[PDB]
């Protein structure tokens, strides 16, 4: 049986940091001098409770931003709610995530569970088009109890016409090996929109990507449209019905995918080996 | 208990209008001189049958168009149809709803029960891009029986690069205090494509919006890709979980929110302070 | 009740063509000669294998790639993997299918059903822009025991700025008669968004696009987004609740109906005609 994620209701703290990039970029990390873009994976059980002494240790303001997990208002991270934080600043930014319920009228309280994301909302503009564009976003994911785990998660953000700020052609490639139960967090952000494709793999259009059963009418798809903010996400097993091989994943707008926002998944045979790689 | 939708099938008769505004704009109404864009919430229960005496007050001709609803050909509101209305005329149109239900093959029938809109298809072109352009849209809710019932339903339409057809950077902004259940009618009309989002709020990407229970696998989310003409709707409890506050939703396309398509959902306490704002 | 699709398990063997037009497209066809834009429908149970014996007549290298079914990189139809056909050449594609099933771990392994799509990979680049603008893409179905049959299935591509390849203002226009249960395959390509919407007419949201009971909670829809290699189907009683009529379907970005991205689903009496058309 796959290993499932358990009831959530952690106090966990954590620390994360906001840096100028040696090459120009900007990107947030857990430790200093380990920035990355995107940031690091925030994961957590419906019911957690998150709170991140931030730094912003660049030369201008910056903000943590949350799509989708519950935060009152002075952790919106927006100049207008006076949430953002000054150079050099630190500020504790409390996320939260609740499980789902029957409210006393009847009703269904969703829960928090879901493929989610961070960013900046203040350098460049008050909507933080220029901290998204330089590489202040990550991404969160919300387990709900019983939710299966995967043997990895990678995350893909196209960002603007680049894969994860990378430039075009340079993928970036993953690697599995035939039978892995792999994790795909698919994030858009900028001005365009995309359609994400994987070659040999398919997932269900659903919270989690995959399918419980039988009952779920789900489209199962393997390409979906995406707009700036939308953040998705799913499972596969590694080559299941198909085989090892380098599996390439693209935007499918003809033009992006011809200028290299291309990569690899390249799911190999124990030995290593790729046929036709 | 919530309030829920009774079993519908009334014959409902209603005056429309549309009619050119002072500023160049052109909006429906029920009342003439009381035309509004959006134009006027047509809400009605699965089953009911409405009559919509229309009144084309403009010097061009003019239609009215539903999406979703049963028509007969004679009331699709297109010139191809002879289905328009002449400058000064008036014409009668009927929309229909059915309940879902088995058909004889065994088949399930879908229902009506949706949040749908209506808009021009004649002015300036044979597809009212013009009518749609100066504003002849507005909002269509059919309910099913049982669908639970808000305390208020505000419409934000993305028509092109505006909210409403309202300048950018001047909302609008909607109101509500901390437990209010609010329905949002969100269409999107023109040109682009846009990707709707509300700051501490979410919902399921579903036919209400709404989760019934444990058991439906829909995303929820907080970040909608649109089309022209898409129309989608859901309910929140405001501040639910987060609490007051000014929270914004916005295109998040980061230079349509850049140029204003952005406003402000005001979650009040009962004192009507809201934290921060 | 209703015709419904069987369990699968065949083996089908197929040849296919890619042949130049006259006209300067390119398109498939199962034989020489008979090549169409958008190339012939291609329908399986789930379970199916299916071994196409492809031959490329034109005088630069193309393939064959298919989205969502099951096949060994070996077929994956791209340069990268060895996989596209010299001018004038063989090559022996094999597709498959499976069914949905428990896995060993007790997770749901989706089955192949859906509706997906063919197209070249290496016609003008790597991504088979070139052969996808030029008309090598057709529509793929897939079927689960117990699936609904239609009547006919008609297939709708938006590719770039046409339908199925055809000038502006030429439809294509389809036919049926009141009753008749039809199923549409809608394919994007290209570059550009697009959405489509159907007069009179409604489907749902989901794998098949019909709802199989009161407990599905999709969105019924009129209207919908998709994007280049977007694929999706569903059916329609033509003109239930509706009557007789033409009605249109169009892109309902304004600029694309305007410029004849537009057709009619020509729904008769038993006597052939079409009140207003
Ligand atoms: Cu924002
Ligand atoms: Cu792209
Ligand atoms: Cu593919
Ligand atoms: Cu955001
Ligand atoms: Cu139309
Ligand atoms: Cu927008
Ligand atoms: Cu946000
Ligand atoms: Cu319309
Ligand atoms: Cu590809
Ligand atoms: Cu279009
Ligand atoms: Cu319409
Ligand atoms: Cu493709």
């Amino acid at each position: 049986t796959a290993r499932t994620a358990p009831a959530g209701g952690e106090v966990r703290h954590l620390k994360m940091y906001a840096e100028k990039l040696a090459d120009g970029q900007m990107g947030y990390g857990f430790e200093k001098g380990k920035a990355s873009v995107p940031g690091p994976l925030i994961e957590v059980n419906e019911g957690d409770t998150l709170h991140i002494e931030f730094t912003n240790t660049m030369d201008v303001r910056a903000s943590l931003h949350v799509h989708g997990l519950d935060y009152e208002i002075s952790s919106d991270g927006t100049a207008m709610n006076k949430s953002d934080v000054e150079p050099g600043g630190t500020r504790t930014y409390t996320w939260r995530t609740h499980k789902p319920g029957r409210r006393d009228d009847g009703t269904w309280r969703p829960g928090s569970a879901g493929y989610w994301h961070y960013h900046d909302h203040v350098v460049g503009t008050e909507h933080g088009t220029g901290g998204i564009r330089n590489g202040l976003y990550g991404p969160v994911i919300v387990r709900r109890k019983g939710d299966v785990l995967p043997d990895a998660t990678h995350t893909i953000v196209f960002n603007d016409m680049t894969i994860n700020n990378r430039k075009p052609h340079t993928g970036p490639d993953f690697e599995a090996t035939v039978g892995d139960r792999v994790e795909i967090v698919m994030i858009t952000h900028g001005e365009y929109y995309h359609t994400f494709h994987m070659h040999g793999h398919r997932w269900a259009d659903n919270r989690t990507g995959i399918l419980t059963g039988p009952d779920d009418p789900s489209r199962v798809i393997d390409n979906k449209i995406t707009g700036p903010a939308d953040s998705f996400g799913f499972q596969i097993i590694a080559g299941e019905g198909v085989g090892a091989g380098a599996w390439m994943y693209h935007c499918h707008v003809q033009s992006h995918s011809d200028m290299g926002l291309v990569g690899l998944f390249l799911v190999k045979k124990p030995d290593g080996t790729i046929p036709g790689y």
